[PDB]
């Protein structure tokens, strides 16, 4: 399991956690010298469960899926609550047993049912570690409408961060005052699926892409990777979605 506590932070810890994390993925490759995630993996081994605790000290556990790090459900005391959509509720087999009540959220949890829920897009909700403390708190009592919220400022200063370099260290910036996520980061977010296949296509085309990823990106708008020399393969992408899973 990997732990992160609020109390004490600073961008420093914060990395440590998200080196963890990524740690914690499995993998039997490594494409390009970036670790591909396996294609499947079964029975409670294919979950990865993260401690979270806020300034006060309060936790709540979240269960990851480590075939493409995709937050299933989490743990408040003695409740579990789950996503709406299959493959929570076929962790809801494996996870959080122990748990005195099972609530369904009444939303998926992709971005797009998640924004919807929350009356926000993600462009404007403020991340960083103030608000993850936030976050958390917010989902240790249940409130459908504040958790898709604090679900999408969780699901990006963990996920995300572990998925890009580049969103990480937005976070450590982002460590004593949240600011809204740059469209740089958007761009990473939604991409990440057709740069893991890019990527994984690139081996017997010569470190070529078949298909162009366009990124908005540092370059205000429309920039466009073509090959894995890129700064965005190079540097920055961490963990690749195996083609399988896309």
């Amino acid at each position: 399991d990997v732990s992160f506590r609020l109390s004490g932070a600073d961008p420093r810890s914060y990395g440590m956690f998200i080196k963890d994390l990524r740690n914690a993925l499995p993998f039997r490759e490594k494409v390009y010298n970036i670790p591909l995630l396996l294609p499947s993996v079964s029975g409670a081994g294919r979950y990865l469960l993260m401690h979270l605790f806020n300034r006060d000290g309060k936790t709540i556990t979240v269960a990851v899926d480590v075939t493409n790090i995709y937050i299933m459900g989490y743990l408040a005391d003695t409740t579990s609550y789950f996503f709406n959509e299959p493959a929570a509720e076929l962790a809801s087999q494996y996870v959080f047993r122990d748990a005195r009540r099972k609530i369904t959220l009444p939303y998926s949890g992709d971005y797009e049912r998640l924004q919807i829920a929350a009356g926000k897009p993600r462009e404007k909700i403020p991340i960083g570690l103030p608000a993850l403390d936030s976050a958390i708190s917010t989902l240790l009592h249940y409130d459908s409408t504040a958790a898709a919220g604090a679900l999408l400022v969780l699901i990006q200063t963990t996920a995300e961060a572990a998925r890009f370099k580049y969103i990480e260290q937005q976070i450590q910036e982002r460590a004593y005052r949240d600011e809204v996520p740059s469209l740089a980061t958007i761009s990473l977010e939604n991409s990440w699926s057709g740069l893991s296949k890019q990527i994984q296509l690139a081996q017997g085309n010569n470190g070529i892409f078949r298909t162009p990823i366009v990124l908005v990106d540092n370059k205000g708008n429309r920039v466009q990777i073509t090959n894995v020399t890129s700064k965005v393969v190079t540097s920055n992408i961490q963990l690749l979605l195996n083609t399988r899973n896309i």
